[PDB]
């Protein structure tokens, strides 16, 4: 069934517990010291990473070319230790998938699984108001306190936990191309 | 590392939500329609499992032969499915376990999976102020919601949670001696 020593794998070398004036979430560490949290987070100019105060060099708040929110905020961290590079980890596509597990490091929770079963490709989601694009649905019931939770297959990444109502969860996908190292651009 | 598979099958086929006045807990169904929930659940004579109100048969709140609380309630329920017999992943004998798994079935928690580590018998306990023997315990943070989470390892189902505090875990252990069909004996 469900790649849990995957998941398992991805969690103890690649999340930190994050936290912003919005809370705490789990925080996937993708290469170097570079990071993602959801949009909601409401990432500013410093974080804690386990407890530990840390400033953001930068942060962008991803949306696609029809100006609407993807709801995934890339970090790069000031902090000594480089992430184990995933990149490879990282689809290529939209897709679907079989057996997926959500994975869960809070203070609340520090390691917890749950298989979701089915992802599915669902496109648009209004996202507490916010018009949102690129998300995975999954029809298992969300609870509070999981936002951020990474979600796997055996050897993919695919997307982290942005939302639910009482019956399906959603998560913004992953994509490898939001991390190649790329083109001189003014962004802020 | 831990055996999620076998904690997997283990809620599939053998564990239901069970409530009673004190609320929800994880119950682990055994043999026929012999199931366990800890002692702090005080079921009486009726109780809900998938919140379908259920007769209570038989409770017998196991306490050992000094008189002490050992905070398993075994209990017959009227109900039309067997469950799976699991007697025979049950330990023999008190032992100390590597790499267990948690595992957790309520209305909030529909599935949820929590390695935990080494397990050790840790004995004595006192419980909320109720003195308790046969306790294993966990370093792992406890949660509520937890009580009757069950605990394994692969091929072994070696007790269900019955509290912490905010660093440790602590589970009753089960026995394969305590559902073997035996003698004839006034119980109540």
């Amino acid at each position: 069934g469900p790649g849990f020593d995957f998941a398992q794998a991805i969690m103890k070398k690649n999340t930190v517990v994050a936290r912003t004036e919005k809370g705490e979430f789990t925080m996937l560490g993708v290469h170097d010291r570079v990071a993602v949290i959801p949009t909601h987070a409401s990432v500013g100019e410093t974080i804690y990473i386990n407890d530990v105060e840390t400033k953001v060099l930068d942060a962008c708040a991803l949306r696609d070319l029809t100006d609407t929110n993807l709801e995934i905020t890339i970090v790069k961290l000031d902090r000594n230790q480089k992430f184990r590079d995933i990149r490879h980890f990282l689809p290529r596509y939209e897709d679907d998938y079989n057996d997926a597990v959500l994975s869960v490091h809070t203070s609340k929770f520090p390691n917890m699984y749950i298989p979701v079963g089915q992802v599915t490709n669902y496109g648009f989601l209004n996202l507490g108001g916010t018009p949102t694009h690129r998300i995975l649905m999954y029809n298992f019931p969300t609870r509070a306190g999981q936002c951020g939770g990474v979600v796997t297959t055996t050897g993919k990444v695919i997307g982290i936990h942005v939302g639910g109502n009482g019956a399906q969860g959603f998560a913004a996908m992953l994509l490898h191309s939001y991390f190649t190292d790329t083109q001189k651009h003014h962004h802020h």
